[PDB]
């Protein structure tokens, strides 16, 4: 009775329900959120999409019915208290469920559709729960369980459309950052599933959009390695684009051409620093960057382009 079997029971119902209600009348705006960006019927039912429906406690009463305390649903982060009662958390956005590597629903992603939305944020979560943890939680990890520990390869996304047609190109390795900051709980998942017996082999590889954004999350390798940065891989759509949009404009194959055309992790943030800049602050901004590479012989291959670039 408020087990973790039975907040976990809770999320599963709320997904059900939620996915039937992306069939009624009130949610053919999510429905076109998802058809304006080419992710048809079949393609929903595979990520297990839903509507939140304007029904202040309809999930509530919903979960209630079928026997789930309200004491319940406030732990599993569905409902919550309001002026009348219990009432549901989310309301009127299209949502994502949040799946675990087995496929347990712990949470959903909420992304805004109507303008007279109370809630101003374009995207909003599942709460801190037992089986909520932001940290290391990802969208998109049940189905690429499989796939990045049989192939060591791991392609990080931003957002939750990215993840969507990253899959359905057949880059079937795609997560996502899911509503925060990328990096610490997410690695060593990540590298957990791609460990070999014994010994780290595999490589991940960050695909961010074309923005500023690109060099300023970039730069974020630096602050800590944790001995993966070696490993990791930068790709960047050609600009203004993320990979849903890319594969909307240059179609399935585009996408799988941008995760093979991979830049290592240092040298993309040394480049991209040098690029965009003069030869004091240059020299001052960069030799932090490169020494903080604990590994001897890779430090010596990027300090020899310091000269060039």
């Amino acid at each position: 009775m408020g087990s973790r079997s039975r907040l976990l029971a809770a999320n599963a119902a709320a997904a059900a329900f939620y996915a039937q209600a992306l069939q009624s009348d009130e949610a053919a705006p999510a429905r076109q959120y998802l058809t304006e960006r080419s992710f048809d019927a079949a393609a929903a039912r595979k990520f297990g999409c839903g509507f939140a429906p304007s029904g202040w406690d309809s999930l509530t009463k919903h979960l209630q019915r079928k026997g789930f305390e309200f004491e319940e649903l406030e732990a599993a982060g569905l409902s919550r208290q309001g002026r009348h009662g219990p009432m549901d958390r989310f309301h009127r956005r299209l949502l994502w469920p949040i799946r675990t590597s087995a496929g347990e629903v712990v949470g959903f992603g909420a992304r805004r559709l109507f303008d007279d939305d109370a809630m101003e944020a374009k995207y909003v979560n599942t709460p801190e729960t037992l089986l909520y943890k932001k940290s290391s939680v990802m969208f998109g990890i049940d189905l690429a369980k499989r796939d990045i520990a049989k192939g060591h390869q791991a392609v990080v996304v931003e957002g939750y459309t990215d993840v969507m047609a990253m899959h359905l190109a057949g880059v079937t390795t795609a997560v996502a950052s899911c509503g925060t900051a990328f990096g610490g709980e997410h690695l060593a998942m990540l590298r957990r599933l791609m460990m070999d017996d014994s010994f780290f082999r595999g490589e991940l590889i960050y695909v961010f959009d074309g923005d500023e954004a690109g060099r300023a999350a970039a730069l974020k390798a630096f602050d800590g390695e944790q001995k993966l940065a070696g490993q990791s891989f930068v790709a960047v759509a050609p600009d203004g684009m993320d990979p849903c949009d890319l594969r909307l404009k240059c179609g399935d194959a585009a996408l799988r051409d941008l995760v093979a055309r991979r830049t290592p992790l240092f040298e993309f943030a040394i480049r991209a620093a040098i690029a965009e800049m003069g030869r004091v602050a240059a020299l001052r901004r960069c030799v932090p960057m490169v020494g903080q590479i604990k590994d001897p012989t890779l430090r010596d291959e990027y300090a020899r382009q310091l000269a060039g670039w």
